[PDB]
This record gives structure tokens, sequence and C-alpha cells, in this order.
């Protein structure tokens, strides 16, 4: 099914999510979105923020279709960082190391996650097929 491919792939980044990247020591820095209050000026330097639970929201909400689309919105998290914090900060240093171990992960699933890519979009080309083939019945 669609559903159960869509289910097994944003299970497998959540489970990246949770137990590689949320266990890398000291990455609470990019666990939840930057609260304003603690941070005023946060959202003035930074228009595209990221984190990994906003990562997991969009995980639950079936945002990811691909690797790639998972890991922009990854790397983005290390692209705030280097411009909030700089390239050599201990701030980006972590989250470089949060980037690595996603990176790593990947890899070793790899093969299922491609796998799964690739039948979600067969299925979704399919359905918008037959979704514009019915409209104009
Ligand atoms: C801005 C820094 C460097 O870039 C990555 C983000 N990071 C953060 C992130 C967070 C969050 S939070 C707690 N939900 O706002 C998400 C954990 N808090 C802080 C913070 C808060 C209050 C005083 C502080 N002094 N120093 C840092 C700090 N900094």
């Amino acid at each position: 099914s669609m559903d159960d491919d869509q289910v097994a792939f944003s299970f497998i980044l959540d489970n990246i999510v949770t137990q590689k990247m949320m266990a890398v020591p000291d990455s609470w820095p990019f666990h939840h979105p930057v609260n304003k209050k603690f941070v005023p000026d946060y959202y003035k330097v930074i228009v595209n923020p990221m984190d990994l639970e906003t990562i997991r929201k969009n995980i639950s909400k079936h945002k990811y279709q691909s690797r790639e689309s998972f890991l922009d919105d990854v790397n983005l998290i290390l692209a705030n960082s280097v411009k909030y914090n700089g390239p050599e900060s201990q701030y980006t240093k972590t989250a470089q190391e949060i980037v690595n171990v996603c990176y790593q992960t990947l890899t070793e699933y790899d093969e299922h996650l491609t796998q799964l890519e690739k039948d979600i979009c067969t299925a979704k080309e399919a359905a918008l097929e037959e979704a514009e083939l019915e409209s104009l019945d």
C-alpha cells in the first residue's frame, strides 16, 4: 500500500532522528525551536529556522517523500548554526555531528529507503493519473 510505504519511510526517518541524531552528546540546542523569549534576536538572523522537533513533526505529517527532502531540513540545522554561531563554534561542531550521524544511518538504510522512495513516487504518480482520468468522467 502507499500508506504502508509512507508509514515505513516516515518511521525509519523518525528512528534516525530519535535514536541517532537526538542521542549526539550535547545536542540539546537543536532538539526544539529556539524560544524567542530566551534568544530575542535569533529570528532576526535566522530566516528559515529548523530543529529536530520540527523535523519529527514533519515526519508525522509525511512531509518527506525522499531522502533529499529530509536532508534539506537536516542540513538547515547545520547551516543555521553556521550563520548564527559561526563555522568554528562548538554549537556548529555539534550540529555537524548530528548531520554526520544522520548521513551514516541513512547510508545504513539506503537500500530500503531508496526502494520505499521509488514505490511512493510510482504510487503517487499513479494516484494522480487515476484522479485526473476520473475527474474527466
Ligand atoms: C542560540 C543557541 C545557539 O544556536 C543554536 C540554538 N541555541 C539555543 C537553543 C536553545 C533552545 S530553547 C531552550 N528552546 O530556546 C532549543 C534549546 N536555547 C538556547 C539558550 C536559551 C537561553 C539562554 C542561552 N544562553 N546560551 C544559549 C541559550 N540556545
